[PDB]
């Protein structure tokens, strides 16, 4: 049935309750109709998907005074993001560096012993099942209560037109289409990678029915790859990754790179580069129970009843493309221009639609620009120069030039970084800060402690990068690039005020070195 | 006997190891002899005391190209901070953080029953007794080996006159004195302030020879006292606070101070305001046995073996005043003007030593500016608008105006905030991020996912005030700050780069309202 929820005011609660329900029903689920039937205007655009780049553009074209609507099959808004994605990456993050503390502690002060643990990842993953309504009650009640949208969801939108759009049993037309539909989980064309015991990201919350073995074999060396496969390390599995190319090549500093990746090694994880699943072996319950891959070292197999997928996602443009006309790009990306316009007239496409960098903050503001020039305004939008994170047991932030990036692009450059270059290495006992105190402190721990560095330029004095591993940089990573954009120096950076014991110590060192005239590292 | 270091050349590590011996020696210790007994030239300054502010002021002071020379009573430069002041109370942070998730998830998941589970405080301080030297070795190295220091350790100064001071029995000239010599706990005039029991923060860190029992009395209401009573609290002891006026004055968004509060006292604090203490009785062994105080609501006796005091510190100012005839404040605190000159030609003072704020931030920013004076620059520094943290069981950040102070000076403001004003309250999934994903996810436990607040002009459209409580912000209000000061707009907050999930929401919290030009609070 269509439950016409318009006149309807539910509370966040209420709603987490209700999509819960809508979710378990057996026929699917009513209709969720949130419409303005006595509005006259004509909607401005039409949102196919209510991900972070629908719902973040109907809120700003909102905003700025225009009619939109939302088409979402799910119940609930936020897209992948709160149901399979961002949110369910961060509680199993959480759970992979609390491990790494417990297990590195194991014994001591209140730490339980950990020798021999193994946790349960499917305690960890029904978790998250159930408290994922939560995300989901707050999404459906901002947009309704707070920022007046609507929208209709749990209901495929059917694309008629470049200006008609079929949801609910009706037909509304708009000005124009804004195609956020998102990308899906890519996959591997093996044999066997369909049996039981293969999961990606959106699987791995849906259909998880048993507890993994004592090996788990991750497929891929993105983001997605390498933050769920840290948590299976910590919860006491042998984990195998098999990267298709370089390992973590997202992390340009050679020096910050090396200190991830050991600590990943460390922790106990296998890192196999050059890799290619050829196949997954099945046995005669259909469960997986190997994986074979080539790689550098020759043919691999190995045993496991659990196979993580962590591949690119995939543009879902398929039907889209054939509806529309849509021209594509070589991954099945859609095309656009400089103001997210794709090949047809008045069709805009945002987000991971668009391909890479497929990141929440390209997705909301993607969105958000398409929004402003359906509503007369021409803004042009080309990611670039943007900070980056991904989680392993530890939080990696990176923004700007690596030290070999940065003189190769020709800049005389000094560094300063902590630990400092010494024959104690990284056993010394900073940097130190919020998180990192016991393994700064503890026997043998020292070298846990973290790392970081900035790139400057010797001559002009200017910060070209800056690479941070550790815990509760993240956040500062988003408004010290911002500073960095604008061009600050060492000078500038020293001249702050600092809150010591802090997670970048950026601030304090570069007072260290800025009252001379000719820079040296640090 | 007087060690000449100046020709060796220790690791970070072979300096903690001397620093120990030197530290733990019954004749007191060698002196540290590390002085340029080639260079000609006179002391631009010599530096009381090689803290924070003493370490930055000659730092700089070097790097400029002038002479300096530190002289200090320890065997380490730095100051408190490594041994009994910010490292110490990060280290007690941690715990009570990660000793506040243990207990909520007690008997859950990998985490240990916390039911009848008291943690050492003992064990905690002699963890941070065993490795506090890691930090006083780099501070020795870093300060000899690449900033170009001289100094002088374990020794005190005698400053002869404002040009003139005796260490290591010799007698220095130095065109200017920077004071920098800090300030020491305060002190209670009660009986038994004296009883085996009562620490600070200085003695705690040397003198806890036995485990406290069940009940802990905190007496004070500010960042010290609060910082260690949750980290007792979290030991599982009850912990109850005697403030004499009202806590965390410093938080002065009143939501923000609320939430912190609230959830201070659901782990179990016991804050009793307009307390003070009248006696501190001593068993017949000498050792605390009750604390009597008068409140609001007449006198009560608590029963306690442990008694911390978190008192304001008091500038070391009676005998350099009395040597050298400086004016002092109503705080004992050295008055200088905006140069950092005392009254007495050529003697600036810096630091805790000139009183509030009594930050690491101001020491050496004062600390570096007095030495860029010294050395020619006329240069004035006055301590404002600056961001500020204190730990609970989670970081408190704030900067800026809270929303009642920015109505009450006339500002038509508008508050984006994290969770929303609804009949559900706190008791929703969000705000989450790093280190509060389990409570955003846990049964019964949302309402502990944090607080966050900004406070913006509806007219300018300018960040006025940023509010905080969670983990991972506080690196982020370093940078936040800059910006604000700069002149931020909700219009360019919502323009930037998050790293979702982020700490700070207030980047996309931003984005979704700034596409109106009549904002609304969120
Ligand atoms: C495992 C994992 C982990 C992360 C991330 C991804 C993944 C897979 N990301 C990336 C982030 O999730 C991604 O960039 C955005 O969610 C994409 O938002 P969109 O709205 O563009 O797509 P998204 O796919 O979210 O939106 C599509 C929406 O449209 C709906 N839809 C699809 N077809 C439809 C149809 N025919 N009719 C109606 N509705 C339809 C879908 O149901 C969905 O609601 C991330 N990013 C980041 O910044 N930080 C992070 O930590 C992470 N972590
Ligand atoms: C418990 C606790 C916790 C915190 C903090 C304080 C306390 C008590 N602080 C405050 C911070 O510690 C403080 O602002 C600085 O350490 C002050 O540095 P100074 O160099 O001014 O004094 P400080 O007292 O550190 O330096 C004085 C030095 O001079 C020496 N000296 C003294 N008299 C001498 C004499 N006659 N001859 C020779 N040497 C002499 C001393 O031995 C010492 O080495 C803080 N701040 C912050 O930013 N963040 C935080 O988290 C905390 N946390
Ligand atoms: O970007 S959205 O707020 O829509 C989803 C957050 S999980
Ligand atoms: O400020 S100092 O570098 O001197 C001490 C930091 S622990
Ligand atoms: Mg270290
Ligand atoms: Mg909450």
């Amino acid at each position: 049935k269509v439950w016409n929820a318009r006149n309807d005011h539910l509370t966040i609660n209420q709603w987490a309750t209700r999509i819960d329900e809508i979710l378990e029903a057996p026929d699917g689920g009513e209709v969720i109709y949130n419409v303005d039937e006595n509005d006259p205007r004509e909607y401005d655009a039409i949102f196919i998907g209510g991900g972070a780049a629908g719902r973040f553009g109907s809120a700003y074209l909102r905003a700025m005074g225009g009619r939109q609507l939302i088409v979402d099959r799910w119940p609930f808004l936020g897209g992948s993001c709160p149901h399979n994605a961002c949110v369910p990456h961060h509680l199993f993050s959480d759970c992979a560096a609390e491990l790494m503390l417990a297990r590195t502690f194991s014994g001591q002060y209140w730490f339980p012993d950990m020798t021999e643990k193994v946790v349960g990842i499917k305690e960890v993953v029904d978790l998250f099942r159930a408290g994922r309504n939560g995300p989901h009650g707050i999404m459906n009640f901002q947009s309704k209560e707070q920022l007046n949208l609507e929208y209709i969801l749990n209901c495929p939108a059917k694309v008629i037109d470049n200006h008609t759009v079929e949801a609910a049993g009706k037909v509304f037309k708009a000005k124009n289409l804004i195609l956020a539909v998102g990308a899906g989980p890519g996959t591997l064309d093996v044999p066997g990678v369909n049996a039981k015991g293969v999961f990606d990201h959106a699987t791995l919350v849906e259909e998880l029915d048993y507890e993994p073995g004592s090996t788990v074999v991750v497929v891929g060396g993105s983001k997605t790859a390498v933050e769920y496969g840290c948590f299976f390390n910590a919860t006491g599995r042998r984990t195998v990754m098999l990267v298709r190319t370089e390992p973590l090549k997202l992390i340009k500093d050679n020096e910050t790179r090396a200190y991830v990746l050991d600590r990943m090694k460390e922790q106990g994880m296998e890192i196999i580069s050059g890799s290619n699943v050829t196949r997954i072996e099945e046995d005669a319950n259909g469960r997986v129970q190997a994986v074979v891959a080539m790689t550098p070292n020759g043919e691999m197999r190995i045993e496991t009843d659990f196979v993580f997928l962590g591949l690119g996602e995939q543009p879902r443009s398929a039907e889209l493309a054939k509806i529309l006309g849509l021209d594509l790009g070589p991954k099945g990306e859609v095309l656009v221009n400089e103001y997210l316009q794709t090949s047809v007239p008045n069709v805009y496409a945002v987000g991971d639609l668009i391909g890479g960098p497929m990141e929440m903050f390209k997705a909301r503001k993607s969105g958000c620009y398409a929004a402003r020039n359906v509503m007369g305004e021409k803004i042009s939008y080309t990611p670039k120069n943007y900070p980056d994170f991904l989680h392993t047991h530890y939080e990696v932030s990176f923004l700007g030039m690596g030290e070999e990036e940065a003189r190769a692009a020709g800049h005389e450059i000094v560094t300063i970084k902590m630990p400092p270059d010494t024959e104690n290495g990284l056993n010394v006992a900073l940097p130190a800060s919020d998180r990192t105190m016991l393994y700064a402190f503890g026997k043998g721990t020292a070298h846990m402690s973290g790392f970081q560095k900035i790139v400057i330029d010797a001559k002009t004095r200017k910060v070209l990068g800056a690479h941070h591993v550790g815990y509760g940089a993240k956040d500062a990573f988003q408004y010290l690039n911002v500073l960095i954009k604008q061009g600050l120096t060492v000078d500038e950076l020293g001249d702050m005020d600092e809150l010591h014991l802090n997670p970048t110590e950026f601030i304090q060192l570069s007072r260290l070195r800025a009252g001379s005239k000719n820079l040296v590292s640090l």
